[PDB]
DNA sequence: AACTGGTAGAGATTTTTCTTAGC
DNA sequence: GCTAAGAAAAATCTCTACCA
DNA sequence: AACTGGTAGAGATTTTTCTTAGC
DNA sequence: GCTAAGAAAAATCTCTACCA
């Protein structure tokens, strides 16, 4: 048999650390034995997943981020469905001009989400007091991984190479973040729809406005409840809200969540 | 028409520094034309190209190194078209050192061409007069350019990794490198064929040897020239060697060179 | 005298239309962008650029080739 | 097919050849062809090293020679201490592959540093050529001399030559050619070796023709598309693969 | 670029009257242009 | 127990549009 | 009068550096 | 005028192999 | 005696960090 191969291979791992297939192969033990002894060895298994995440895209969803310049602090805050940039300059790295600016930003925009790295300025009480006034959901990132506000740096990146095109033209460097931030909002197209940022702000807001009121006009005259069967088990389910009557499915509405059924199981009662 | 919209669109571009589909957008030129405006402009053109390159792969073809571990030196030399290391330590970043051990390198294993980057140990005259002896093809790479020599880079990561494996068996540096280099040489197999890299070193070179021999018995005893017929012109070319006389095309040698031609265009003569 | 003229026309707007090229390179330690140059040749993976009565190797990687129409 | 191997089994009977050459000549898989070497009654080292050590100009030089092809690895030593023999041994076990040490009664040769080395790496240590690769080496190390300055320079240089350089033998191969050659012999004997196993951990059921009966368990040989190659009553033979039923033999 | 090529053909065709092809063929510009320039003309006709 | 990489540009390859010769 | 070869122009896909 | 990114591992998805119920 | 459902085991494809 192998059962002296596999005693054998332990202890060839325990001095030597091979691979799974050196073993497999020299011993003649099966695969999985070979991959469970590597499995087994805590000095091994250094290696991630190889996999990304997607980080979130709700229409009132900003970041936030800071970076260096010429010796100057700029800070930099992204709608991320749009790609809409806002810039200043601050004087120093403290909590105050952080606090005044998200104020300034939540004043002008409509703020529901804020996310921010674990940084020392973004976690203190004026901007905890600025996000309790404003009723913003202040939520951080996993220290040491900056993929986590990608949107931010990305627009860093952007932000530097409009400045460097276009230094020549200023005295100061503030104006020349003023002019790379109106270069930027509204000198260059192309993306999802052909839009430049400033017109895809526009129609992502003034879409969800006209949606909501008009979902609201539509739900609020209804009827034709749909009782619907469903689950492991051939139970029946309580009342619900039928959305829309499709060929081949409908879609109801049940505890405030949606769901699609297909027309076997279900009857509608007027 | 368009062409005050060109000349706008011109002077817009000279002021904000717009891309081409902005400018096709809003002034209605053809897509070409702010393709062009855009393309004649220094402060702009700031990409590559997005490929990469093939690095050479011959038989006979070693790439070299040199690395910093715990304060001490480790140069490495890697066989590329198999992947077999060898490393040692050195006392100092000289070029005696590097001559010794290329001297070495080259007193074991077949050594016809050498690739290294542009540092200062590599390019000495000690080196220059080892490679001259020993008849060795030395070529550099790019400057600030590390991608050239990948081979040799991701075979420091991965004795790294080992060296931090096994560090706690040994109580010097060089006896972890040296049992670094037993462990990846030996003890690792997966990749082209399922062999380690000893057992791949070996089959290319004998794999050479044999192929060589075996060429030159078939080839001294040969006949049946091939007159052939082909480029833009319906000329005719000299005497030629036939190769191999397959079903579809025959293999031609022609000056040194190798060529596939059809069987419509040739004929042969005994 | 004029049909030899029109040849020699036709033969030198060819020979100017084949190979004026102008190329954009990124080097140095600080990897920044330089002026325009002249491309001599053009293998797969690197090109081979003169600045300034200098001969430079660049990775096509690291430059940008402007044609012309 | 079965001519071949009844002409095979003929000239092995004859004329004991090896199995390389019954493979090449009769057309025959080269897992028949070691079944009819290996069911012989009468037919029945390429890792194997020497160290030595010897002075030269008031320095201490290490020759390390292969013994089945004559090949040269020599180094200069600091000193005759058995921590610097260790760590060439060590070297030369992470370079080649060394599965036997043949050495001589020395000091340094009988330390805990060597036995470590050896216990690490797996040799057989095993206390008594060299000497006529030494005469060969120093022969040459003389006559190329001045063109080095220091010594070990000279050393690296001799040691190139007599591997590389000096051809002689049968066929006129120098010794990198031949420690090449057999130990790519080497490395097809065991994969070829590993394949008969997996292979032979099998059984066959056998319908002989003109009967609906199933025979005994033989044993397979080789499986192709068509035919199907077994051995049964120490006997070789081919039976198509409609007659056949291959099944797994838990028989350890 | 050939947008010193536009404005020379602009100056060309005020003069002598060219034809589309041929001035796209001599001063290399697109060919969209060069019917853009036929077309403003108000005594010019493409064809 | 409720967290996450993304943006813009350079070429290569496929598709649509426009002019003109042949029947 | 109608169809199709052929070339230009626009639309789409794949791949890379940089921001921390 | 002659230069260039690559290696190994973790999961997901497809394919081959083995045991056993049904006719 | 023969076929096929079903589950385990091996082979193949796609994607990422690190080396400078
Ligand atoms: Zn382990
Ligand atoms: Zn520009
Ligand atoms: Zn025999
Ligand atoms: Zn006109």
């Amino acid at each position: 048999g192998f059962l002296d191969g596999i005693e054998k291979a332990q202890e060839e791992h325990e001095k030597y650390h091979n691979n799974w297939r050196a073993m497999a192969e020299d011993f003649q033990i099966p695969q999985v034995v070979a991959k469970e002894i590597v499995a087994q060895c805590p000095k091994c298994q250094v290696k991630g997943e190889a996999m990304h995440g997607q980080v979130d895209a709700s229409p009132k969803t900003w970041q936030m981020d800071c970076t260096h310049l010429e010796g100057k602090v700029i800070i930099v805050a992204v709608h991320v469905a749009s790609g809409y940039i806002e810039a200043e300059v601050l004087p120093a790295e403290t909590g105050k001009e952080t606090a005044h600016f998200l104020l300034k930003l939540a004043a002008r925009w409509p703020v529901k989400h804020l996310h921010t790295d674990n940084g020392d300025n973004f976690t203190s009480s004026a901007v905890q007091a600025v996000c309790w006034w404003a009723q913003i959901e202040h939520t951080f990132g996993v220290p040491y991984n900056p993929q986590s506000q990608g949107v931010v740096e990305s627009m860093n990146h952007q932000l530097k190479t409009i400045i460097t095109q276009i230094r020549d033209q200023a005295e100061k460097i503030e104006t020349a973040v003023q002019m790379a931030v109106l270069i930027h909002n509204f000198k260059r197209k192309g993306g999802i729809g052909g839009y430049s940022a400033g017109e895809r702000i526009i129609d992502i807001i003034a879409s969800d406005l006209q949606t909501t009121k008009l979902q609201n006009q539509i739900s609020k005259i209804q009827n034709f409840r749909v009782y619907f069967r469903e689950g492991r088990d051939q139970q029946w389910k309580g009342p619900a809200t039928l959305i829309w009557k499709g060929e081949g499915a409908v879609v109801i509405q049940d505890g405030q969540d949606l769901k699609v059924v297909p027309r076997r199981k279900c009857k509608i009662i007027k």
